[PDB]
């Protein structure tokens, strides 16, 4: 809101990922905080093991 544009957004792109489960959102939440530079990384990752356990 204040600025942290991509850094907020990869923090709401993994949470509002239904085709993970806890254990894995909350994993790359704590990569997230852990790594802010890796942003990108976090997300880009997120949304790979989202996709791919995508019921279909």
């Amino acid at each position: 809101a204040q600025h942290d544009e991509a850094q907020q957004n990869a923090f709401y792109q993994v949470l509002n990922m239904p085709n993970l489960n806890a254990d894995q959102r909350n994993g790359f939440i704590q990569s997230l905080k852990d790594d802010p530079s890796q942003s990108a990384n976090v997300l880009g990752e997120a949304q790979k093991l989202n996709d791919s356990q995508a019921p279909k």
